[PDB]
């Protein structure tokens, strides 16, 4: 779960910063979040619970649904986010991010 990877408290106030549509940081999400303290393996973890249905790789669909990954209380992005994000973590251009992909977005963080 989630909340087995990261403290649920550290969730609260990063999903609580980014309630406004088109609000988001991925670089500010990522370091209020945790994610900044949790070692590569831990950070590989946390990607397979953001990918849906196991594919290997985060599709558009999860991606606008990322903040779901980390509270089902938070909404979904805006297409400006979804749009964004995809173009920072898109590194070999398939439309997806993979794991390497994901854990670089999070390293620059
Ligand atoms: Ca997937
Ligand atoms: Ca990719």
């Amino acid at each position: 779960s989630m909340t087995d990877l990261l403290s649920a408290e550290d969730i609260k106030k990063a999903i609580g910063a980014f309630t406004a549509a088109d609000s988001f940081d991925h670089k500010k999400f990522f370091q209020m979040v945790g994610l900044k303290k949790k070692s590569a393996d831990d950070v590989k973890k946390v990607f397979h619970i953001l990918d849906k249905d196991k594919s290997g790789f985060i599709e558009e669909d999860e991606l606008g649904s990322i903040l779901k990954g980390f509270s089902s209380d938070a909404r979904d992005l805006s297409a400006k986010e979804t749009k964004t994000l995809m173009a920072a973590g898109d590194k070999d251009g398939d439309g997806k991010i993979g794991v390497e992909e994901f854990s670089t977005l999070v390293a620059e963080s």
